[PDB]
Formats: structure tokens, sequence, C-alpha cells
């Protein structure tokens, strides 16, 4: 669902914003390397993220 790309800008509801820097995958199960609470490799659609 939520496609994510390097350079996107995000909320999350704990960390607050953070900058894709990577996207592995694709669907539900693509995973995203997001610096913020330093970098964090999360599952961006199991996650309280925003694409802003």
């Amino acid at each position: 669902s939520m496609v994510l790309q390097p350079g996107d800008r995000v909320t999350h509801d704990k960390y607050g914003l953070g900058r894709v820097e990577e996207v592995a995958g694709t669907g539900e199960s693509a995973m995203s390397l997001i610096d913020f609470a330093g970098r964090v490799k999360l599952m961006h659609n199991h996650a309280p993220l925003q694409k802003l």
C-alpha cells in the first residue's frame, strides 16, 4: 500500500520526523531505513507512519 522511496519524509508516532534513506521489498512487507533516535530499519506498512 504505502509506497516509500529514498528522500521521502515521514512522521513516526513514536520517533517523530525521519528521512527515508533506503527501501527494500514491495507491498505490505517492504522495509525502510529511516534516519530519525537514529537510523531505524522498519516495515512501514506495519507501523504508525505517515507520508508527508
